[PDB]
């Protein structure tokens, strides 16, 4: 029959991380993390590849040659991160 009013039961867990390249798992000992999207990469599925694990932050090319050179349609206001908790205002 019917309820009303549907719609408030998805859930979903993903604790892995598989390359976008060649879709591993092993390989994750030198899969690299984006900033931005949070994909995984190796060091030789990429283009040109790289030595090895990276130090900084890193970036993948999917968002790199997006975010390059994108169409008339992303200009707004930058996002704002959440709050900070230090657990413990001011000091004395
Ligand atoms: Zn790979
Ligand atoms: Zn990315």
């Amino acid at each position: 029959g019917s309820s009303g009013s549907s719609g408030h039961s998805s859930a979903q867990f993903i604790d892995s991380y598989i390359c976008q390249v060649c879709s591993r798992g092993d390989e994750d000992d030198k899969l690299l993390f984006c900033d931005g999207c949070d994909d995984n990469y190796h060091i030789f599925c990429l283009l040109p590849p790289l030595p090895e694990i990276p130090r900084g932050i890193w970036r993948c090319p999917k968002c790199i040659l997006a975010e390059c050179k994108q169409p008339p349609e992303a200009f707004g206001f930058e996002q704002a991160t959440q709050e900070y908790s230090l657990s413990g205002p001011s000091s004395g």
